[PDB]
């Protein structure tokens, strides 16, 4: 007998005085009746909040407390839409990210709400594509207002930090659950110079943590772009991640990698001949792309385990894989670039570069490819790589070995 | 004149090559490619120089190899020109073969000749397979019954002669593993082929060479895992083990489709008792089950590659066997003692990590789910990195 007005009830009483248990009771009452989500009371019990926020709105500590204390339990009865989450955007979330409360457990509740809607199972939820819908309205707008806090020049520097603080733990934990969906975000934005630094810095640390799907973020020509980065742009802070992404990201590919090998030895050449004085060599092009240099009129704070990813390794992964062709690729870079159809944009000293080579492919064991293919037929033949799987297996087994 | 100097010289040479090895290099610039005519020619003389002088002591065979050996390249051969050669000259040698190594090796650079080319259309139409595969086969043939074959009134002389058989046999295997499975399959079904020819498979499969991964294709695979299940020697199940052991790893794919019958086996050879030995199964089928009187490589590898792999199932398998049969479908052939298997197990379980499928998988996500076979890509590369790092 009427627990849609039972739930108005109480909802009303909360808001008018933080104790939910009258509310809670409800919501498990209410839910034993609509469990799915019932698209007109979801309409009504809109209505009752968007009333009573003209009368108590979000304008002070309390206030928010109550507000975030009381959306984070009634959102579960709601379908929302695109416009929807936009009013929650202006009422609730701008405002909080904005110029954010000092208690954590204020900042948790907030992330409760913004977590609910950007991660779900079941698609048909509230109806057609609602669900997806709202998930991206959401982390576009997060990423659009991070991107820019991140540039905008300022209204004190330590209330921008404190929103920034925010935007960055809602983004990383938003992007190791759905790293595609994350880059997608940042596609879009990444073409713009300033932006490179705090983005790239939210994506290496997803990526760091070595969560699930991280070989889905080639398909959105995130991994492109930082390639592009790598080889272009010209401050040490912003290729440092640029190398760090690409490095994590390198073992989860193997496929990615047959198309981005050239790219892969151009950059390798040219983290190897960093320069003390002139630091990284200079390309002779762009095309479209517009470099970051650093100071740029003429975020940052690199992570401490960064230092430790650096040309070294990514010698030992191209050896790995492809010595023949990197062995013949140093050694002449521009001899190996015309006969494979691409170019050398970097001025470098040849003796330096096969000094510093060889010392890293000292510290190596002798590659049995040679054994076996050409310089040719180690990109062509792709029967390669079902050795691969057979080395999987024994490492995995020994790997489970105690002693 | 081209053809006539090179005859005049094999007559010669047939009663020091030197000259006879020198007017086949003028022949061969001539005449780069074989020819049809001169070949037939050339094998028609030599049939003529069998008549009056063969292949019947030892001198002569000497003789004879050395100088087919350097003829061969010139000749073409089909299925019945190598069932010519089979039966002068390659049956009488392996048959009662000569103890000196280097004539021995001028028979094996011969078959070789044959058995491997890197050109399918060299002599024309379909020719140089016709004749590898015969002369496989019929080395396959005499291997496997003069194996089995029981002996008469001469012992010492068949050792040499498998000896000789094995080496060969081997050879073969470990450049072209899938045509030597094939040849294996239907004498793999009749029960006393079964340890001469693991034993031979086993040594091809030791050399981890190219390309195992074609072996299943044929067959041998579902035999030998026929053979693991079914048959009582301690001997053949012992290589049966230790080949499928050594192929296991090759495979990440047949190993979704054998899952539960490794799960058998691992059983099967875990309850291994020192009184009744193997469990005696009881389905066979129309396998025909091998036993002995019919008249370092263990069970422990294979507990570390199911519990890697598949963990969750290989557990829940033991525990309970004949529970996850059904609900699996399968069924256990065998009798054995649960607390025993439960024992054995946990001492194994115990020398291991626990793994991160518990976290991730249910039984049925652990055997259904393509992602989880993604990971694999990652820590291979990863593990080539680190084996080609010297300290």
């Amino acid at each position: 007998m009427m627990p849609l007005q039972s739930l108005v009830k109480a909802l009303w009483n909360v808001l008018h005085e933080p104790d939910l248990t009258e509310l809670i009771a409800e919501v498990e009452s209410y839910q034993q009746r609509y469990p799915k989500q019932n698209p007109t009371n979801s309409q009504k019990i809109r209505h009752i909040l968007d009333e009573i926020y003209e009368k108590t709105p979000f304008n002070n500590t309390r206030r928010r407390i109550l507000w975030l204390a009381v959306l984070k339990t009634v959102i579960p009865l709601l379908i929302l839409d695109r416009q929807a989450v936009g009013e929650w955007w202006d009422q609730i979330f701008f405002p909080f990210l904005n110029s954010p409360t000092q208690l954590k457990p204020v900042f948790s509740d907030l992330k409760s709400i913004l977590f609910y809607i950007l991660i779900f199972h079941d698609e048909d939820e509230w109806g057609g594509d609602l669900r997806r819908e709202c998930a991206e309205e959401t982390i576009t707008r997060l990423v659009d207002l991070y991107v820019s806090k991140a540039i905008e020049n300022l209204e004190s520097q330590e209330q921008r930090n404190q929103t920034i603080e925010c935007l960055v733990n809602v983004l990383v934990h938003y992007g190791i659950q759905r790293p595609k969906e994350l880059s997608s975000c940042f596609c879009h934005h990444f073409l713009n110079p300033p932006t490179r630094i705090p983005i790239l810095s939210v994506m290496v640390e997803v990526i760091r943590r070595q969560g699930p799907r991280l070989y889905e973020i080639p398909q959105t020509g995130f991994y492109d772009l930082v390639l592009k980065c790598a080889e272009f742009d010209t401050s040490p802070i912003l290729l440092s991640y640029a190398l760090s992404f690409i490095l994590m990201i390198l073992s989860h590919i193997c496929n990615s990698l047959d198309d981005s090998l050239y790219r892969l030895f151009c950059i390798y050449l040219r983290f190897s001949m960093i320069d003390p004085t002139s630091g990284f060599p200079s390309s002779t092009a762009s095309g479209n792309w517009e470099v970051f240099h650093d100071f740029m009129s003429t975020g940052s704070s690199q992570p401490d385990y960064l230092e430790s990813l650096d040309y070294s390794q990514l010698f030992s992964i191209l050896y790995a894989l492809y010595p023949i062709n990197f062995l013949e690729f140093l050694r002449d870079p521009k001899l190996y670039a015309s006969k494979h159809n691409f170019q050398i944009r970097y001025s470098f000293n040849q003796e330096l570069l096969s000094t510093k080579s060889d010392g890293l492919l000292g510290r190596h064991l002798a590659h049995s490819n040679f054994l076996k293919y050409t310089a040719e037929t180690e990109l062509t033949d792709k029967s390669r790589w079902t050795r691969l799987d057979s080395i999987a297996v024994v490492a995995l087994c020994n790997s489970l070995n105690a002693v």
